[PDB]
């Protein structure tokens, strides 16, 4: 693949830039989580300083403080000083010099640095991409936006590690390189593998729509060639990294015994979405997304897919589809989900016998399909990940910025359209149904027309939603998602997932962009809040129980999670135990 | 290369055979280590049984017991029984069924299972290779022997893991595939890298012999193009797997600040030896071997290479070579080491500060060069890995067998020449110099003329030697090899690494081959031992104190070490405390 081209993106110039960007983000987000407390340096108003563990090295910087204990740290401003000499900005030396101040044990530190190095390299890659503007992105379309994204999750410092990719694999498989990928297809023996269909899915028809009859006959022929009966098998699509580095070695027994048969590559070409392991069908965008098991470490979790949980997945999706059709409060917000319509799972009996339930060895071979948001589009409508709204091009324009311009409306009017599609349905789900999501940039998609947010689309459902009412009534396979979550924390699904981690940045980007000041931003949030509350007094009891207008709420720290344990940020059985709450934040709705 | 082809070697017929062969080695070796005690079954003379943790699954097999508690399990005899029903033989099921009998923690068990799945695939691959007789391998030559070996270390059941290679990488880099590999060359800034030169070596001339002036100047070209002065840099060959999967990500910082520069591939074609990480120059067999840092898991160790230790490596080889030259007792044996002549290491400052002395992060980027044993050959001579002596072809003939035949010597006559070349220096080293090796079939090379062993060649020197005398008198570059060892255990480099881990197998093989009786084999070892001791009465005190003839010696278990910790079987600051001695073995040298 050419040894030297592979590492061409790693030049001194781009590494210096990438390092400055990442340190500025480590200052902003670690001050926000109070891991350090910058002190006003010398006698300057906006100048602050942060010192190393020993206090001999000083990171001086200027910054602009904003709502929700935000720190707009100016990348250009940062310096590193020790014994009266400048030193170079180095993200690694940074985490090492602050290792006791941050939560970094001798056991976690070296791997964290791998994740830092890995993220920095991806910034070096993105810096070699042709610069595109906010206008250029929207002109490109849905996938130009997906791959155009550069930040990632805006809270996590080490957010694009992808530990397990070699540099060639990085270039092949990272979403931000937009290189086509062809899926590897397996035949899996039904003594180990299970196809779980959603409402109205037939297997023999599903795979023929999703591969074409000609490919289906060919796969069945590969089986017949080996003396095997296609009726004993089902199909599983696997990520090529999984098949070459993991399945073909760890599952060698299954392949050799013909519990698994390697069939070939897919004729359609897929592109990795921001979540890496999920694939949009580029050849045929009408067709399904494909989510895949990928035993690689990104942002606090390994990204294997539990075959156990695949059994429950299409049912949970079916039920929230039925829920949203049958509730005209939500139908009024155009809110929909792209249902995880089908799944497959391989149960490896030997590794089950050898592991516990929460073992990565059980999440190595599983896949789900997901509806496409495309054929649902009416004339004039477009797609975009909502993580675009906090993307700032090389000119200082946000996609939000360009969308507000292009719509022509007053900023607060455009915004009102956005939260009526995106934010309001969350409110109604919590209050009227006890239903929370994980609705950040990656998990949300917005329909656009004429520059204005027509409706929202949600995804990553079964894995992520919680129903916070152990006693509430549900169908059987849905009852998994219930949980006893502390009362004081029940509202963090809005406070931290929506305000501290998205609006905090959106409001603050539009403020520096001089498009909408923070006060006018948050006032609009309150006004669509009351607009929903007053329209439904039959829940005023819960309205007061869970007061979204309280003068303070808990500061839940996200990085602090990953510094504590960056292979499993939270136990999945008790997700509430691992949270780290360090003080409070002035609610901007006061 | 093709998807369906890369796993073509995994067929049901070969998987079954692989599992049978690996279960029989499990029975034999775990029996030897007294992890379980098979009891005679159904009154039939050779029949034995071993039961699972819960008692329900029974493995029944016939076996010939031999010296040193050896168990010759017949693989065709093994049957799996549960509820009075025959089950298929499956190494993975086996190790689960006995997870508590063996020392297999919930944490280690799945990783071991991978190492097992991986050893089984390698066997499956090797079963696709064209069958080749002992005679065929001999006629093929030095690398036909290396790439033709199949067992690997005979003691360790999980010996051929190569945990890190994906299937395509296995096909490219595994010794048994013999596919040619081009090393990746990198420029390292002298601020972090250091070239350590053995006696009579000079960096400038050494790189031009090994790469060619035309290529060295091409590399300086690349450096100057980027603005870099070649005097500020030195060269490091890296295993391609380590470049693509480790250094380019884990060391991205260094590549992009230009502390490392990726120069490119080598013009010569290299062949992986049995260490996986050491390469023989196939284009130019005169040129040095290259040992690379390979951050992959195999038989109980990360096969990384410690940069700090390259600084002493050639000094230690230099010292040993002088020691052998200036001692006629060793010189009369023909013994040579192939010296590790030069080494480079890279000190990653940041990762050092984030880790401790013994850490895989400090072992990701280094290389040593090793002398090729080839030019030293005189007319009629040929090389083989000592590992070939216990290799058995598809006809039941061992390369030992074929050599003995071709030689036309009485077996004991043949065995005596091998022993004088191989076993005698180990005695003299221990008794005159308190010195020990790791002299198994991979760390040892035999020179052959007319089917007979002329001389032995040792290798893997600096990492492995030890001078069991903390007060001993060495040059300062070499003192790091001294060590306090218990009074007993000192002899275990012979007792365990030679007798129990190699001779046990070579004896039993020639016995089942009706070439040489067991009792004859050990009588010959005793004679060679006495041929030495009688020749040196000035050392009788040490002969009694370290009695090679005592009626028993300790049964140092090896598979137990790997079952307890398969990442690091022995700490390198205290390698004796890991040893698991479980009772004793009747010493075959006692009555003789
Ligand atoms: N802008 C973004 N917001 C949130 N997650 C992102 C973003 N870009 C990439 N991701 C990745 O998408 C995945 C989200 O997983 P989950 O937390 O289950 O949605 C993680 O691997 C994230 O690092
Ligand atoms: N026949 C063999 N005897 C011993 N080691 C072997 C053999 N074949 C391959 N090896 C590998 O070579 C290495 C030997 O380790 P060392 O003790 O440093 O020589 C390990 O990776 C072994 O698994
Ligand atoms: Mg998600
Ligand atoms: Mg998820
Ligand atoms: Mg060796
Ligand atoms: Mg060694």
């Amino acid at each position: 693949m050419s040894l030297t081209d592979a590492v061409a993106h790693l030049s001194p110039e781009r590494w210096e830039e990438a390092n400055r960007l990442l340190v500025r983000k480590a200052l902003a987000e670690f001050a926000h989580e109070r891991l350090f407390t910058p002190e006003p340096a010398d006698g300057q108003d906006g100048r602050y300083v942060v010192r190393s563990d020993d206090g001999l090295t000083s990171y001086r910087f200027t910054a602009v403080r904003r709502a929700l204990d935000h720190w707009q740290v100016d990348a250009g401003s940062i310096t590193r000083t020790r014994d009266g000499a400048e030193l170079p900005l180095a993200a690694l030396d940074f985490f090492i010099e602050l290792r006791h101040t941050l939560g970094l044990s001798d056991e976690i530190l070296p791997v964290y640095l791998e994740e830092i190095s890995s993220t920095l390299s991806g910034t070096c890659y993105k810096l070699t991409k042709p610069q595109v503007t906010a206008a250029g992105l929207l002109e490109g379309g849905f996938q130009a936006l997906e791959s155009g994204m550069t930040e990632g999750h805006p809270c996590f410092v080490a957010n694009n590690g992808r530990l397990g990719f070699g540099v060639d694999e990085y270039l092949a498989y990272a979403p931000e390189t937009a290189h086509p990928v062809r899926l590897v297809w397996l035949a899996a023996h039904r003594s180990r593998a299970a196809f779980t269909a959603g409402a109205g899915i037939d297997y023999a028809s599903f795979v023929r729509q999703e591969l074409g009859e000609e490919t289906v006959e060919r796969f069945d022929g590969v089986l017949r060639g080996r003396g095997l009966d296609p009726a004993d098998y089902l199909l599983i699509p696997v990520h090529p990294w999984q098949w070459w580095n993991k399945l073909s070695v760890t599952f060698a027994a299954e392949v050799a015994r013909q519990n698994l048969v390697c069939l070939g590559e897919s004729d359609d070409e897929y592109l990795a979405q921001q979540s890496i392991r999920t694939f949009f069908n580029a050849t045929h965008p009408e067709k399904h997304y494909v989510k895949t098991a990928l035993s690689v470490l990104n942002m606090g979790f390994m990204r294997g897919l539990s075959a156990a949980y695949m059994e429950a997945t299409p049912a949970i999706n079916d039920w929230l589809d039925r829920l949203i059709d049958n509730d005209p409060v939500l139908k009024s917000t155009g809110l929909s989900i792209i249902r995880e319509r089908a799944a497959v799972g391989y149960r490896h009996l030997e590794y089950e016998a050898a592991t516990d339930r929460y073992s990565p060895y059980r999440k190595m071979l599983a896949a789900l399909w997901r509806e496409s948001p495309v054929p649902a589009l009416r004339d004039g409508e477009s797609l975009t990940t909502m993580a675009a709204l906090v993307h700032v091009d090389h000119e200082g324009r946000s996609v939000a910025g360009e969308l507000i311009a292009r719509s022509g409306l007053a900023p607060t009017a455009w915004l009102r359209h956005y939260l009526r599609a995106y934010y309001t349905p969350l409110l109604h789900s919590f209050y009227a149904y006890d239903l929370a999501f994980m609705p950040h940039g990656e998990n949300t998609i917005l329909v656009l027309k004429d520059g204005v947010v027509q409706r929202a689309v949600y995804k990553d459902i079964a894995e992520e939603i919680v129903v916070m009412d152990p006693d509430a009534v549900l169908p059987p396979e849905v009852r998994r998602v219930r949980a006893e979550v502390p009362e004081d924390m029940k509202l963090l699904s809005i406070f931290t997932d929506v305000f501290d981690c998205f609006f905090r940045f959106l409001a603050a980007g539009l403020a520096t962009e001089e498009v909408l000041a923070e006060d006018d931003f948050w006032r609009t949030v309150a006004e669509v809040t009351r607009e929903y509350q007053e329209a439904h007094p039959e829940l005023d009891d819960r309205f007061r129980q869970y007061d979204l207008f309280a003068p303070e709420f808990a500061l839940s720290c996200l990085n602090r999670l990953q510094l504590r344990d960056n292979r499993q940020m939270v136990d999945l059985a008790d997700p509430s135990a691992a949270l780290q709450l360090v003080g409070t934040l002035r609610n901007p709705l006061a």
